[PDB]
């Protein structure tokens, strides 16, 4: 059975708890818990072949950002969120990327561009700007709502394609 070790990242309060719980459980959490570190181990047919993804929720206070180097060099794939109302979110994306690049040593490490909280008129990133950064890391780019569940399977069945078309 192929297995998928996923990582949601991205900054304190951007959705990478409401999106885990929407893709497993298909319910959005209204309140806001900190995370420390859960871990998701289930099983899905993706594109005809049963998967078994290991989805790592991870911490985005900032507290927590020692924890970061152990995840970043099991992980395979890299769910990078922000929040398209929080432009400290956005910008935060590209010191995660970084991070990631410098602890596996690569250029090319799977991942997917996540602008969470679509249902939300107050948006503060406009989606090209968001579009423009993922062509120039060259992933995709897909936006999201926890609440509505538009793009969520979408955003994480494309980061399971991108570590398989890595692979
Ligand atoms: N409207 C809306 N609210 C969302 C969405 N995703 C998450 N939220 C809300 O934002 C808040 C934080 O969500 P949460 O999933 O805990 O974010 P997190 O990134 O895991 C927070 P931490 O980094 O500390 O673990 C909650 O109030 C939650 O309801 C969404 O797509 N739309
Ligand atoms: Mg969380």
């Amino acid at each position: 059975m192929t297995e998928y070790k996923l990582v949601v990242v991205g900054a304190d309060g951007v959705g990478k708890s409401a999106l885990t719980i929407q893709l497993i459980q298909n319910h959005f959490v209204d309140e806001y818990d900190p995370t420390i570190e859960d871990s998701y181990r289930k099983q899905v047919v993706i594109d005809g072949e049963t998967c078994l993804l290991d989805i790592l929720d991870t911490a985005g206070q900032e507290e927590y950002s020692a924890m970061r180097d152990q995840y970043m060099r099991t992980g395979e794939g890299f769910l990078c969120v922000f929040a398209i109302n929080n432009t400290k979110s956005f910008e935060d994306i590209h010191h995660y990327r970084e991070q990631i690049k410098r602890v596996k040593d690569s250029e090319d490490v799977p991942m997917v561009l996540v602008g969470n909280k679509c249902d939300l008129p107050s948006r503060t990133v406009d989606t090209k700007q968001a579009q423009d950064l993922a062509r120039s890391y060259g992933i995709p780019f897909i936006e999201t709502s926890a609440k509505t569940r538009q793009g969520v399977d979408d955003a994480f069945y494309t980061l399971v394609r991108e570590i398989r078309k890595h692979k």
